[PDB]
């Protein structure tokens, strides 16, 4: 309503490793948030993205993480 913008451009990711009990792995748990982490990596370094570690670490966290 007035100016709008309904197309955007974003990812489309899947969930995780989830209908079930079993623990969970830092470097397995939140894999789309973890692929955005590690690409970031592959661009820079982790030191240049922080924002994406915390984003995901936090995610993590959710499910009771050592993070
Ligand atoms: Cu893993």
């Amino acid at each position: 309503g007035s100016f709008t913008m309904p197309g955007l451009v974003d990812s489309n990711p899947a969930p995780p490793e989830s209908q079930e009990k079993k623990p969970l792995k830092p470097c397995c748990a939140c894999p789309e948030t973890k692929k955005a982490r590690d690409a970031c990596i592959i661009e820079k370094g982790e030191e240049h993205c922080g924002h994406l570690i915390e984003a995901h670490k936090e995610c993590m966290r959710a499910l009771g993480f050592k993070i």
